[PDB]
């Protein structure tokens, strides 16, 4: 349960922020102004 | 509290699975592969 | 589409950031 929760939090997290760094990237490849 | 956050981080996770989905197509759409 | 999902991604990181704090307020409740 707790421990459980907790590495599901850490999967989340790391998983946001590749999300963040995609989309980054992508708002580069599409070159709007 | 314990099942409410359970339940809120399983929420979250099936958002980041439909947002990574959204990131592989708009990379097929910019021409990336 | 580009915009929808930087709001989204935007959204998801708060969201997640906000549940993080929780679940440390949490694990202090019931430690382990």
């Amino acid at each position: 349960r707790m421990k459980q929760l907790e590495d599901k939090v850490e999967e989340l997290l790391s998983k946001a922020y590749h999300l963040e760094n995609e989309v980054a990237r992508l708002k580069k490849l599409v070159g709007e102004r």
